[PDB]
């Protein structure tokens, strides 16, 4: 399971409430039922370069409840 | 897209901080890579009867966060 991921060079970055630091970076996703691209953004650890990706996802459980785990370690540039 | 979900009669009702009503009910999850399925609660709108199904799923974006849409419309009972 992949999906083709837009991403952008608008990454945002800060301190939570909680002071933990997070690095959130902008990406616009492709949907095979949706005729054009939404911007989303992401979690990631690294700054990813501007680019279209094909990245292998999963569905991962948290605290209980069913998220997607993007591995970007195996994303193919589009 | 979708996605073997062992339902169980396990659903957690009750009110939250702002008032609303909310129905989560249990439910196991399938996961291709991996050999165990996950227990996970979903936000239902109406009680489903026990069993697996094969629910088709997509990938929505919230508040520019992506996240899955379970389609229960179009289910199919495994």
């Amino acid at each position: 399971m992949n999906i083709q991921i837009t991403f952008t060079d608008s990454v945002r970055q800060g301190t939570s409430a909680k002071g933990n630091p997070y690095t959130f970076q902008e990406g616009f996703l492709h949907l095979e039922d949706k005729p054009h691209p939404l911007q989303c953004q992401f979690f990631v650890e690294s700054v990813i370069p501007a680019g279209s990706y094909q990245v292998p996802y999963r569905i991962n459980v948290n605290n209980g409840r069913p998220e997607l785990a993007f591995d970007f370690k195996a994303m193919k540039r589009a």
